[PDB]
């Protein structure tokens, strides 16, 4: 069907210069299995041995290659936990870059995620987070950034979450959409939904050393049970996890472009 190279960049990016592919962080995921080429670019784990948030248990076995998609799976981990698929890049992205995934999010209460995090887990850009179950929120591209204090764990930049509907406000679970980030410099990023600009972000860094987003970030493609939800009693049921209609997040392609 579709290769990521044939899809035009947003006019806003082409107004700025020519762009080339970073092949190490781009994949059509058209492999029939997790082969040598898959493992050259990707690891079928999180960036470190964190097993994940809330009732999440990150699982190498919950990422599948099938029929031109990376499929991100979820299964009951008895008694009350959720095996969550996760892949992350071996190579880092630094500004300026355009990072975009084509995905059909799950229909589960888990978050369907395309994000970036520095090795030391300080710097986080959320290009997309969506809860697939939500009558309203399943329609919303969820964009955010976080600068974390690690030792006494604290978000130094909470409440930066902004939600955007696609044109016509469809349920995002019903079709492939593109979730894009133009990371321009240490303090600026533009977010794009289906190639259209939805957010002009300026980063506010309150750290002693306000250098902003100046580190290499690793790509993460995952699904997660978020603790604030499962603590409110919002978490997939057994029948939901088994419902082949809603239990899978599909990634047709991911791409990362650099100036030429
Ligand atoms: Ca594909």
């Amino acid at each position: 069907q579709e290769k990521y190279k044939d899809v035009l960049l947003p006019k806003e990016l082409t107004q700025i210069g020519d762009w080339k592919v970073d092949k190490n962080l781009s994949d059509d995921f058209n492999y029939t299995t997790k082969n040598k080429k898959f493992f050259k670019k990707w690891k079928d784990s999180y960036t470190n041995d964190w097993t994940g948030p809330g009732l999440s248990h990150f699982s190498s076995n919950h990422s599948i290659l099938k029929d031109g998609n990376l499929e991100i799976k979820a299964e009951r981990k008895p008694p009350n936990k959720v095996y969550c698929g996760v892949i992350s890049s071996r190579k880092e992205v630094i500004y300026p870059a355009y990072m975009e995934i084509k995905m059909k999010i799950s229909g589960l209460k888990l978050s369907s995620n395309f994000w970036f995090i520095s090795k030391d887990q300080v710097l986080e850009i959320d290009v997309n987070e969506t809860y697939g179950n939500e009558p309203d929120r399943s329609k919303k591209m969820g964009t955010n950034y976080h600068i974390f204090q690690r030792t006494p764990f604290k978000d130094l930049t909470p409440n930066n979450g902004k939600h955007y509907t696609a044109k016509g406000a469809p349920f995002l679970k019903d079709q492939f959409h593109r979730f894009g980030c133009h990371w321009k410099d240490a303090y600026h990023a533009d977010f794009y939904l289906d190639g259209t600009l939805v957010r002009q972000l300026t980063i506010e860094d309150p750290r002693t050393s306000g250098v902003g987003f100046n580190q290499g970030l690793l790509m993460v493609i995952d699904t997660e049970d978020h603790d604030w939800r499962s603590k409110k009693g919002i978490t997939p049921t057994d029948d939901e996890l088994l419902d082949e209609t809603i239990n899978t997040m599909y990634v047709d392609w991911v791409r990362v472009y650099k100036p030429k």
